[PDB]
């Protein structure tokens, strides 16, 4: 059944929006529409027009009636910059401190809106980077970690504080003992590429934790994003990672607490 | 200024990003710098291949008190279609689990088939009025988190480990009591809360989330679970949707038995 342009812009806006990273051919969209190639590669270039003055993302094209389109979410540094300052804003609220130095953060984690902001801006910042899965350990991050795969089209892993399993012991923040995680050996295939995403970088033992956990699978880590690192930690992790806030070592006592910007900045071109 | 084209493709990314959300006509008249005239005519042209699309439903609510709110729906022959091929995908006996358990960790790893899930659930329940989606950790979190996201509504993550609420309740693992709680700070008292799950064996869990939500004076507003055991609508008294049905798997057989859920029951039976 053909549309005529502005049924096929609306239809293709909604395919490419719910298939990011994804290279489609552009004869998928020819015969979903029963229209000529030239056609769609016209939508196309009204759809990336629009995707990049509204910030929304990038369309690569690959020409040729073997071509096809990729969507790759993006995010402006004006709009990460933005949002990053508002969710530090958010946090620095004293009734948010919690014992031993952390931050009360799971109403802004059970927010849709504010993930979708964090995984696009973590998608953004990886989106070159070659990524097979995104991982992280349960259970704070986890959300983190779907925000982030969706927008990269790649399966989750959830590394397990807790058949055919892996081990590595790690130690904590809280300047703990030796703790182990796991994670089973079907759950992820070798020579993967990895996006590790974290809540809280505090010491920087759980990340190193996972970052050894993958020599186990012979995989390799291809970012690591944290919404939030303690102040003072590029010391004690080995690799880059990128992080959303800072928190300037808080205190309970004085009940104060003070956010500033991650590095992600870094990151922006 | 948006030339039309543009403003399509705009608009059509707004609403898809701002499901359940009613947005007055003024909003888009004022970033478009267009008349509501054309405003209408762009979403009459949305409305029509969402629903063509199997996309959802975009609801116009007239007055200068409306707007316009994009309902995000999947239609019975999708939703078949779906539930089938993730029937057929765990039915392998490679999946089986001691205790009459399946692999589930893989698919539930998957945001396109979490996408769709969460989808199925928020059109089943699109009509009940949600404040909130609530699972327990940590299985159940993404499915929760996908049904949240189009429901335009927070996730609250009972914990089974300051003002803490708490409920003892038996799983269909063990037969020792356990303990799920939530933080007093968790939850509004008075919401209307989806549950949602990713195995239903026993019915305890979810009815000791249900128990839960009475210290909070909450209402549960609908119960949705991936997966339900052979053998479980008789041990709940609360309605709630399935997408499939696990039939008891060949503890010492290699086979697995997979059928449809209730879901087709929430569809055009209503």
């Amino acid at each position: 059944m053909k549309f005529r342009r502005s049924g096929r812009l609306v239809d293709l806006t909604n395919y490419l929006l719910t298939h990011p990273h994804e290279l489609i051919p552009l004869t998928f969209f020819s015969e979903r529409y029963e229209s000529a190639k030239s056609s769609i590669s016209e939508d196309l270039t009204i759809i990336k027009q629009t995707f990049e003055q509204q910030g929304i993302g990038t369309l690569l094209t690959v020409p040729g009636a073997a071509g096809g389109v990729k969507y790759i979410p993006k995010m402006k540094q004006a709009e990460a910059e933005e949002f990053v300052q508002t969710l530090g804003q958010s946090l620095a609220n004293p009734e948010r401190i919690l014992p031993g130095g952390y931050v009360y953060l799971t109403d802004i984690l059970g927010k849709p809106s504010v993930l979708s902001k964090v995984g696009k801006l973590f998608a953004s910042v990886f989106a070159e980077r070659e990524i097979d899965v995104v991982m992280t350990v349960a259970t704070k991050g986890i959300p983190l970690a779907y925000a982030a795969a969706s927008y990269l089209n790649v399966p989750v892993v959830i590394v397990r504080k807790d058949g055919s399993t892996v081990s590595i012991n790690y130690v904590s923040g809280s300047s703990n003992r030796i703790q182990t995680m796991s994670l089973a050996k079907r759950s992820m295939k070798t020579g993967s590429n990895v996006l590790i995403i974290d809540d809280f970088m505090k010491a920087g033992g759980t990340i190193n934790g996972m970052i050894n956990l993958l020599d186990e699978f012979n995989a390799n880590v291809a970012g690591i994003g944290v919404l939030v690192e303690a102040e003072g930690v590029d010391e004690r992790l080995v690799d880059e990672y990128m992080s959303l806030l800072t928190l300037s070592t808080i205190n309970m006592k004085e009940k104060s607490i003070e956010i500033q910007n991650g590095n992600f900045l870094r990151f922006f071109k």
